[PDB]
């Protein structure tokens, strides 16, 4: 109930909202039914259009036009954005040469350059290029400001998760908005786009930009709009807000466009109908820029132009139904679309068996267009698991296709030509980003960047301090003209031991068969120098990884590889090694095949044993420094130390082997050397953060040897590949992955063939940023380089997509 009898005489687009049932007149009163009776009248004016004709010039002010061309309009704040143009013979903004904005040029009373966040829905990355002809304003912004080729959204590439990520800098698994659709088990309730539930604040976590501004005494415009306010009125309202007396006037404002998403769903991404909704936007950007010029603000405001996701060609026929894969299709409940999520229809169903459901969905049709995962097994770069609103069963869907539950859910429950929500590394899903303003650079391209990073930029731009988020503060300094944030390397918490020889073979009892007992003054001295580290700047190019939590670990040196061995986890946390282009792969000689040797540097108490492995028919073992890539047949013995051993499933061993044996040399060739760091990853809680001892769930049977859930690798070389990895004195180049340590290869439908045909494909799928590994290992890389720390952060936010050209 609401008694909407109060008036809006004077509360037109008021900023603070009123507590029910006194009627409201803010830009959202519509969505809550509770507008003021005269709201429509007083605040949705429409007469004479949105543009000043040449006759309306210097008219007598009439209070119920939509905007005014009367001589007072400028200083009343309600001029039409083209008023100066027509009536006072001024040019449109777009018709101006871009001038470098060296210092911010603000009218007095403006403490700080205000921020305008202009968000356009579904604005695919390539619209900038393929549309430039019909978008002159948006092309000025881009070319004169600072843009990236494309901005990577987040999964799921849906509207709500992506808009609240921009405003929080948090993954959806963190803010809790994990789809446009969303059942919550604890709340017993569903969140849908149509309905009122979306308003309950209980779905929304983290601190959005607007709350962050306000908590710190920076006034914030309103960010959401009622869908019934026309865009031209939206811009007038913003320009109206800008005319407010200093202490009533917001510092950060927001525009939102339903286009081009709305059209794009109907015509596909480049339906020839699409040219026109694009023009609208550019027209609107024109109005906004024209209005800023009106107010002498146009060289003082920072505008951010940005999308939430792109659009892809998608149609009703390219739809897989599950009722073609299952039997009891009515015992589940599916969240369908460009991605499937599955759950029981009842938890009064204890006869629900998720293993069976997944099974019945794996490689079941030769050209299957989705793939089932349990949520913990999704690529870690998606960060889509650590929430109870995300169902344990997920269906990752092919670009261009849909998943639905039954045929009856599609014909009467075809029409459209485009959808969105696919894997976020897909090129059709990429969106846009330009920054124009005094605080941005002038005619400057920046590399692609994930959207999680904007919140930090926006706090910087507004003089705020960022609430804890998932971006990497400083990683986007290369965008800004001046930076509030001087980022700083985190201090090392744990210091390493550097253990010497302290044990004799006989003190060990690991049950470790080896054949190595045949063996000077020359190189009985050189090998000593290997275990001290005369080759330490050969295999550790960027300095020792920093351990950022409290533990006891050792630095073990060798001829070919350095490792940080954990006494607690009983394996290395990292192994680093250079493979120059001239490196050579070799075989594992017949006598040395089941060779596992005791490490006389580490206690038998802090070593693993071969016996637990023999007794475990589920577990085999593997090696971090590959034996295949030994420098000498003498150095090859080094790779067989029990301290280089890690546990591997036989199924995973296949993937691992091909990577070490084949791929490492491959890259080594292509990039003129690579430095490879590798190690385990323990994340049983799928939070994306390193597990500690007390949370280990799996052990190598009958031992204290914990089983990694993933294994990672960082592969770095010179960015200028004409320099050897181990002499690159310029920017770097990296690429990483985090493969799930799994006992089958059911993820890979080509598994039963040659590794040459499916491994490299599975690695590309599970690629990751160095930063992601950093969260998962609690480590910190690239400590000793010649490069700026800001440059290094950018490096670590990088994701290799293995996609084609945008
Ligand atoms: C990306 O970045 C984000 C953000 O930085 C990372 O997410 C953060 O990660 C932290 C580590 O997991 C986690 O810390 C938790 O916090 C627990 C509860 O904290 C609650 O209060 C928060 C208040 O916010 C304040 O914000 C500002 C300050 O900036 C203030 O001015 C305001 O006034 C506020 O007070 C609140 O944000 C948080 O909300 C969560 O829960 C809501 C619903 O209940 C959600 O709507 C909301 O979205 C949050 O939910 C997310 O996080 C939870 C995990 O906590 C996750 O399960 C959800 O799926 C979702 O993702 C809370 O309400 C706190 O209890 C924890 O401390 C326990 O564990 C530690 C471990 O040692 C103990 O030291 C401690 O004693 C304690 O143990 C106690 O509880 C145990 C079990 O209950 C028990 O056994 C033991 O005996 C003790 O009783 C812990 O510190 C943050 O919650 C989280 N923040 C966010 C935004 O999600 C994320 O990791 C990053 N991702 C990656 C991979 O990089
Ligand atoms: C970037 S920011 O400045 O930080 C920011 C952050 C947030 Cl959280 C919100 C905004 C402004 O948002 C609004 O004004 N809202 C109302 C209109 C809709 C979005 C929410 C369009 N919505 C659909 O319902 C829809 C659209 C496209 C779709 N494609 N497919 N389904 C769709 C559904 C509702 C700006
Ligand atoms: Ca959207
Ligand atoms: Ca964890
Ligand atoms: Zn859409």
């Amino acid at each position: 109930w609401t008694a909407t009898s109060g008036s809006c005489k004077g509360r037109c687009f008021e900023l603070q909202e009123v507590g029910p049932p006194d009627c409201r007149c803010d830009n959202l009163c519509k969505s809550y039914s509770s507008c003021c009776h005269d709201f429509d009248e007083l605040c949705l004016k429409t007469a004479r259009g949105w543009e000043c004709t040449k006759d309306r010039c210097g008219e007598v002010r009439n209070e119920e036009n939509a905007c005014h061309c009367s001589e007072d309009c400028l200083s009343r704040g309600d001029c039409c954005t083209n008023y100066q143009v027509v009536c006072k013979g001024e040019s449109h903004w777009v018709d101006d040469d871009c001038e470098e904005i060296k210092v911010p040029e603000c009218p007095a009373g403006f403490v700080r350059p205000p921020l305008i966040i202009f968000s356009v829905d579904g604005f695919r990355a390539s619209y900038m290029k393929k549309g430039s002809k019909v978008m002159p304003n948006i092309e000025k912004l881009r070319s004169c400001g600072t843009h990236a080729p494309y901005m990577r959204p987040v999964y799921p590439t849906k509207t709500f998760p992506n808009l609240y990520t921009l405003a929080t800098g948090l993954y959806p698994e963190s803010h809790g908005i994990v789809g446009n659709s969303m059942y919550d088990p604890v709340f017993d309730a569903s969140f849908h786009l149509r309905g009122r539930e979306k308003f309950n604040h209980r779905w929304w976590g983290g601190q959005p930009l607007w709350i962050t501004a306000t908590k710190q005494g920076v006034r914030a415009g309103t960010f959401f709009w009622s869908v019934s306010i026309p865009h031209e009125r939206r811009i007038l309202t913003i320009l109206q807000w800008l005319s407010l007396p200093d202490n009533e006037r917001p510092s950060v404002y927001a525009f939102y466009s339903e286009q081009p998403d709305f059209s794009g769903h109907k015509y596909g991404p480049f339906g020839p109908e699409m040219t026109n909704p694009l023009r609208e936007i550019d027209k609107t950007v024109g109005q906004l820029m024209d209005g800023l010029k009106q107010l002498r603000l146009h060289r003082c405001v920072n505008v951010i132009f940005v999308g939430d996701h792109g659009m892809e060609d998608v149609t009703c026929d390219r739809t897989e139904f599950l009722s073609n894969y299952l039997t009891n299709v009515d015992d589940i409940t599916l969240v369908p679309g460009t991605l499937g999520r599955i759950r029981a229809k009842s938890i009064n169903n204890s006869k629900y068996d998720p293993k069976t459901i997944i099974a019945a969905l794996t490689c079941k049709k030769p050209d299957q267009h989705f793939k089932p995962y349990m949520k913990q097994h999704l690529p870690k770069r998606l960060h889509y698991a650590n929430n109870r609103r995300i169902e344990d069963i997920h269906l990752l869907v092919d670009r261009r296709w849909h998943v639905a539950r039954k045929p009856l859910d599609v014909y009467k429950k075809c029409f459209f030509q485009g959808d969105h929500g696919f894997d976020n590394k897909v090129n059709s899903m990429q969106t846009v980003f330009v920054g124009y303003g005094p605080t941005f650079k002038y005619r400057t391209k920046v590399p692609p960047f994930e959207n999680i990073e904007l919140y930090n930029v926006m706090c910087d731009l507004l003089g705020l301090k960022p609430a804890p988020n998932n971006g990497t503060h400083g990683s986007l300094n290369h965008l800004l003209r001046t930076n509030t944030f001087r980022p700083t390397m985190p201090d090392e918490v744990s210091r390493p031991n550097y253990p010497g020889i302290m044990y004799l073979q006989s003190e060990f009892d690991l049950g470790c068969t080896c054949d190595d007992k045949v063996e000077n003054k020359l190189e009985e001295l050189n090998k000593r120098l290997h275990t001290k580290g005369s080759t330490k700047e050969r295999h550790l190019l960027y300095g020792r990884p920093a351990v950022l939590y409290r533990t006891s670990y050792d630095i073990l040196y060798h001829t070919d590889f350095e490792s940080g061995y954990s006494e607690i986890f009983l394996m290395p946390l990292w192994t680093s090694y250079t493979i120059s282009k001239q490196a050579e792969v070799s075989s594992i000689p017949e006598h040395l095949t089941n060779c596992v040797r005791p490490d006389v540097r580490v206690s038998p108490g802090f070593s693993q044993n071969c016996l637990a492995y023999k007794n475990d028919k589920q577990m085999s073992y593997g090696f971090l420094f590959p034996p295949y890539l030994s420098s000498s047949p003498e150095a090859k013995y080094d790779a067989f130390l029990v301290t280089n051993m890690v546990p591997m499933y036989p199924a995973f061993k296949r993937v691992w082997a091909y990577f070490q044996r084949v791929l490492v040399k491959k890259y080594a060739s292509e990039r003129n050397g690579v430095n490879v760091i590798s190690g385990p990853i323990f994340d049983y809680n799928y939070d994306g953060l390193r597990d500690t001892e007390d949370e280990i769930k799996q052990y190598v049977e009958g031992s204290s040897i914990p089983v990694p859930t993933h294994y990672y690798s960082i592969i770095t070389s010179c960015l200028d590949f004409t320099q050897p990895a181990d002499k690159c004195d310029g920017p770097l180049s990296v690429s990483s992955f985090i493969l799930p340590h799994r006992p089958d290869n059911d993820e890979s439908c080509n598994s039963s063939e040659d590794e040459s045909k499916w491994v490299e494909e599975l690695m590309k799928m599970h690629t990751a940023r160095v930063r992601d590994i950093e969260h998962l290992t609690g480590l910190d890389f690239y400590r000793k380089t010649s490069r700026s720390y800001s440059e290094i952060l950018t490096l670590k936010t990088y994701l290799h997509t293995y996609e084609s050209e945008i």
